[PDB]
């Protein structure tokens, strides 16, 4: 049965999809993402699919024009967290540890600037916990090398300007403060803006067309069509979109007894907003009938490692079972592990079996201007299309679903 898939997986088609999409970054809610939505819609239609476009709004963030951080007189390097309010305050710097509700409860942060170490809780809670105590600004320092780049999740007037700094420059201040030194700091954040944007999810569905063998099962195959600022997003995630489109094309040539929904989600980089919106559109019946959701994210880089399947809880499910089965016949052992960070999380949250298919360890180009077309491997795109497509087909082909017993290891 795999031959029905492997003989039709066109790597040139997939390469071409990535070439068109990665001509420029596709920031969620931007004209470029809209352009991608129209392109994807048109390709699905060309395969003969009926397509639906689900719109949704979300709070976008415009980075501040300038982030000025100063300890007394010396100027330090700091990057304002996304969704960070604006500020122009100069006051005493107070170390409050991890910024837990307790760490700040015993301290006097009224009108002062809090110094918080990254860890345990989310950056959002730290800023929130410190702001509730009267803190006018927050300085968070790294746990590892390199700048501290994070997000407060989304807009929230309960926040106060928050900027991150390295571990070295952070442990130093914390030490000086612990030693009893009285330090003053300046946190000026200007330019930052929050705006309401509109993104979209593209949904192409193939209804079962088998004889009396039709089931009421549903399988979802997804990827996200947006990319981060400044990143052409060839592999993250035009690659996933390319495989999603090609598999949709492949399946249109075959009879199926299982409803297939090929979807490209918007605003994934903003917090899986698109997939959360689509998941919220499903009825209780659709939820219980969805036997599996396959997420394709970063599946074409020549500079990434072997293919692996990630599940939210690190446990095996119907999707990893099918993925493992297909791979055992086509390429060998396909390991599984625990990881979220992608659209599969949105379906796992509803109890639907789900897994992320990705090449790990990931390439160094991830989220950089270097995530381009010349890093893409047609051979890997084709292999993923072969494995995921055969796994889906093992279920979608006419007849009853049978999954033979096979062992596949968990990899951390
Ligand atoms: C909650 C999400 C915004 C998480 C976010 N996800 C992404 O960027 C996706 O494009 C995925 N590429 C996340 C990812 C990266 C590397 C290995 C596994 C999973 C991320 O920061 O990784
Ligand atoms: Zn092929
Ligand atoms: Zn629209
Ligand atoms: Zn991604
Ligand atoms: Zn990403
Ligand atoms: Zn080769
Ligand atoms: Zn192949």
């Amino acid at each position: 049965a795999d031959h029905q898939i492997t003989k039709r997986t066109d790597a040139e088609n997939m390469y071409n999809t990535i070439q068109f999409l990665s001509q420029a970054p596709r920031v969620a809610g931007s004209p470029e993402e809209l352009k991608a939505v129209r392109y994807i819609e048109q390709q699905f239609k060309s395969y003969g699919y009926h397509v639906e476009v689900q719109p949704f709004q979300f709070e976008g963030y415009t980075a501040p024009s300038e982030v000025t951080l100063k300890i007394g007189t010396e100027k330090k390097e700091g990057e304002a967290f996304t969704y960070s309010p604006n500020s122009d305050v100069t006051a005493e710097l107070v170390y409050v540890g991890l910024g837990t509700t307790a760490d700040v409860a015993g301290k006097d942060l009224n009108g002062k600037i809090a110094l918080i170490q990254r860890g345990n809780i989310s950056f959002a809670d730290k800023v929130r916990n410190a702001a509730k105590q009267g803190a006018k600004a927050v300085i968070i320092y790294n746990n590892t090398d390199g700048k501290l780049n994070g997000t407060l999740g989304g807009s929230d007037a309960s926040f106060v300007a928050a900027v991150g700094i390295t571990k070295q420059e952070g442990d130093a201040l914390a030490a000086n403060l612990r030693a009893g030194e009285k330090i003053t700091a300046t946190v000026k954040v200007a330019g930052a803006e929050v705006k309401t944007l509109t993104s979209h999810n593209v949904i192409a569905t193939k209804k079962p067309d088998a004889n009396k063998k039709n089931t009421n099962d549903i399988i979802i195959i997804g990827s996200h069509h947006d990319s981060v600022e400044k990143a052409p997003g060839a592999n993250d995630d035009a690659s996933g979109v390319a495989v999603t489109l090609e598999l949709a094309r492949v399946m249109s040539k075959l009879k199926t007894d299982t409803e297939l929904r090929f979807i490209t989600f918007g605003a994934e980089e903003n917090g899986l907003i698109g997939s959360k919106k689509y998941a919220a559109s499903l009825s209780e019946d659709e939820i219980k009938r969805t036997i599996g959701m396959f997420q394709l994210d970063m599946v074409g880089s020549k500079d990434a490692g072997d293919l692996i399947m990630y599940t939210i809880d690190g446990k095996k499910n119907r999707v990893t079972d099918l993925g493992a089965a297909a791979s055992s016949r086509l390429s060998g052992v396909l390991p599984y592990g625990q990881e979220g960070r992608s659209d599969h999380e949105s379906f796992h949250a509803l109890g639907i079996p789900a897994a992320l298919f990705i090449h790990a360890p990931v390439e160094p180009w991830y989220h950089t201007p270097n995530d381009t077309l010349d890093k893409i491997s047609k051979e890997k795109l084709d292999n993923v299309a072969d494995i995921v497509g055969s796994a889906v087909y093992q279920a979608a082909r006419p007849g009853e679903l049978v999954i033979e017993p096979i062992d596949y290891p968990r990899r951390n």
